[PDB]
């Protein structure tokens, strides 16, 4: 009860816009996959986690940081956890410590590829 599977597709969609993390999990695992046909250079996706209020800046700086940095600013302390940027036929998992989430905050997940974040975003709720 401490993982979730998510897909990103060739139509710039995740197949969820919300998941939970139970507060009794010590670690939580996100398993991202790209079952499309377009490569990462034109339709790459990542799962990037931050507070809801930090998502905009993570995205802005990330899009400006280069494909070769997976569209994340180096040493961006607002990023709680993330997967790699993946393309067709690839998958990547991230396991993180739930202690990184505070029960007082609200959290969102998103993709930082150029143009994808307003389409590819969702809520993570710690319950
Ligand atoms: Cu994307």
């Amino acid at each position: 009860e401490c993982s979730v599977d998510i897909q990103g597709n060739d139509q710039m969609q995740f197949n969820t816009n919300a998941h939970t993390v139970d507060k009794s999990c010590k670690q939580f695992t996100v398993n991202l996959s790209h079952p499309g046909n377009l490569p990462k250079n034109v339709m790459g996706h990542n799962y990037v986690l931050s507070t809801a209020a930090d998502m905009q800046g993570v995205v802005t700086d990330g899009m400006a940081s280069g494909l070769d940095k997976d569209f994340l600013k180096p040493d961006d302390s607002r990023v709680i956890a993330h997967t790699k940027l993946i393309g067709s036929g690839e998958k990547d998992s991230v396991t993180f410590d739930v202690s990184k989430l505070k029960e007082g905050e609200q959290f969102m997940f998103f993709c930082t590829f150029p143009g994808h974040s307003a389409l590819m975003k969702g809520t993570l709720t710690l319950k």
